[PDB]
């Protein structure tokens, strides 16, 4: 049985493992923000259903970190999802997602966060039609599933 | 410049070093639990006013308490317990404290690893976070 190609994941191996691959098109997805500033700590992917149901993950913000403030990703009816690039670095004695920016067909979204410690980035073919990674009390790990 | 003998401290790795030998005899430990259950989170020693608490750095409500009154011509002479997981963390799981009146305990469940002290007790240090993560004693004779 054939499976999306995996890109990455990028990051290091704290949290626990997560997978989101909707059979529809991730349309939004919101960013949360821990710590009073511009601290990634947890995304959501969500995929609205023709009938008005959603597919939907969340993941990091496991501990009790306030969301301070969150930060949307939009995507349109002829855009897509085409590459995601970000940092890891250390939040608080834990090495996790510090940035992210989601690149579509028709713009980049982003950068998400604070533009600090180890970059990434996925390579630029394609579409990515889900995501993958580690997470806990923040991201741990990020990566994509790509479908040409 | 001596200090006192340490005897462990037996444990694991995890969360941040802590340490308290106050110069005034400890005179009561507050043990405190979480999960609603017999599940050990943080310690609590206090001296005749000298105190700290260890353990018990999350969000982790107290869901109870018990307490060692230690006797005026009483005192710590070892410890002995338990580490294992809970809630994914090999912690501290049981405790007792003996003196040189009686044993005082246990204090949690009996579950995991064992082990004990080869006296006064006159300090403890160990490692800490959300919960136990070690403990040792500081002892003079
Ligand atoms: C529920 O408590 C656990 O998670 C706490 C947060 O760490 C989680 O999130 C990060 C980032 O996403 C991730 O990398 C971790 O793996 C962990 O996720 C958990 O992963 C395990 C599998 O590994 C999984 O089973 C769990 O489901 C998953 N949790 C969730 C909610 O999904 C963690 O506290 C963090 O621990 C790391 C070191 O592992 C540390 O760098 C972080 O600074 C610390 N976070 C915070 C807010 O303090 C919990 O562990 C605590 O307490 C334990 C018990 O006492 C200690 O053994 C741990 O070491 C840690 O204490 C911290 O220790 C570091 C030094 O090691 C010290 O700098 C901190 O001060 C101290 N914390 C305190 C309060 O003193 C526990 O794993």
């Amino acid at each position: 049985v054939p499976m999306d190609t995996i890109s990455g994941p990028w990051g290091n191996n704290g949290g626990n493992f997560w997978s989101f691959r909707p059979v529809n098109k991730i349309n939004q997805i919101v960013i949360s923000y821990g710590g009073g500033g511009n601290n990634p700590i947890a995304l959501t992917f969500s995929s609205t259903k023709a009938d008005g149901s959603k597919d939907t993950i969340t993941v990091g913000g496991g501990g009790p970190d306030s969301i301070t403030g969150t930060e949307m990703v939009n995507i349109g009816t002829d855009e897509y999802l085409t590459g995601i690039s970000g940092t890891f670095g250390i939040y608080l004695d834990n090495n996790v997602l510090r940035s992210i920016t989601f690149t579509t067909n028709l713009k980049a979204h982003g950068p998400y966060g604070q533009k600090v410690g180890t970059p990434f980035s996925s390579a630029n073919v394609n579409e990515i039609v889900g995501f993958l990674g580690r997470s806990g009390y923040y991201v741990d790990a990020i990566g994509t599933y790509n479908r040409h």
